[PDB]
């Protein structure tokens, strides 16, 4: 599994900040837009993009405050990322897109797709943001840690000061051991603790047990839209997973229209880091059908 990030940096101005993105493949055709989440960056797509770049344009932005993108003075709420990603999409002049989305990026993709259904030709997703109406539906092994994360004293102490989300939560979202090179690639944007605000605000935006209300409403909305959308869907899942356990993935695969489902084997949250070969191969093959 590759550790290197061999991509020339691209930068675009958006709402006064500079956003970094990978842009490879042919200039023409329908672009494939890769959206990462917390606590990663476009580095999480480094081994999947090369299966798609031979025949399709690949665009992979770094969310604002993450990756190589600018890090302004923000609360980094979900709405901030919504604004910035909308402006990024409109600044690259994209009309029709195929979405490949993960974690909070999925929330960004889905919420974009619901508002622009005519502009989405396909969605490939995995370990995505779904409503969790009670804490019982959250994974037991992450319950205590993510409840502690959702406070302004202990949560900020763990995530902001001690970098627990990068040094602990991130490698526990991967079955196989991450190497020190990959760990350094994930550490790079957050070496300065004051730059760790998104790492803390993201788990505090998670829609668990009705809080926060706005995110619960929004995520419920795009799930309702997805359940009746004819958009072609490609769902990846792993064992035991984090945000999507196998039983939920099977339920969704049976209920979602035009949905191909793929079990990647052992996997937690960062499915890209456990089985990139299968994910990239399946995405290339599935794109061949849009
Ligand atoms: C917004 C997107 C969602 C982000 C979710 C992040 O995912 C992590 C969630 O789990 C964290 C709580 O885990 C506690 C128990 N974990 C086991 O101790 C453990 C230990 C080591 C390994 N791997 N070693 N290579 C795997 C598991
Ligand atoms: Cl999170």
């Amino acid at each position: 599994i590759g550790t290197g990030f061999p991509f020339d940096p691209h930068y675009v101005e958006v709402l006064g900040e500079r956003m970094h993105y990978v842009d490879v493949g042919p200039r023409d055709g329908t672009p494939v837009l890769f959206l990462h989440g917390n606590p990663t960056s476009s580095y999480v797509w480094r081994n999947i993009i090369p299966h798609v770049a031979p025949t399709h344009r690949c665009i992979a932005p770094d969310l604002i405050g993450m990756g190589k993108s600018d890090k302004p003075d923000l609360g980094y709420f979900f709405d901030d990322h919504v604004r910035f990603m909308d402006a990024f999409i409109e600044a690259l002049g994209l009309e029709e897109v195929v979405l490949v989305i993960h974690d909070w990026g999925s929330a960004l993709g889905f919420h974009w797709a619901k508002r622009n259904p005519e502009r989405v030709k396909g969605i490939a997703f995995m370990e995505f943001i779904r409503p969790i109406p009670t804490w019982d539906e959250w994974p037991e092994f992450a319950r205590e840690t993510f409840q502690a994360f959702r406070t302004t004293d202990v949560g900020r102490k763990l995530i902001i000061d001690q970098n627990v989300f990068i040094e602990g939560t991130l490698p526990c979202g991967v079955v196989r051991p991450l190497t020190e090179v990959e760990m350094d690639h994930y550490r790079e944007p957050f070496l300065n603790p004051v730059d760790r605000e998104p790492l803390w605000r993201f788990p505090n935006e998670l829609p668990i047990a009705g809080e926060p209300a706005n995110i619960v409403a929004l995520v419920e909305e795009y799930m309702d839209w997805l359940h009746q959308s004819p958009v072609p869907k490609l769902l990846f899942w792993g064992t035991p997973g984090v945000l999507i356990p196998p039983a939920e993935a099977a339920r969704l695969a049976k209920s979602l229209p035009n949905c191909k489902a793929v079990d990647i084997g052992p996997g937690l949250n960062l499915l890209q880091e456990d089985n990139p070969d299968l994910i990239g191969s399946e995405i290339a093959r599935w794109l061949s059908t849009l």
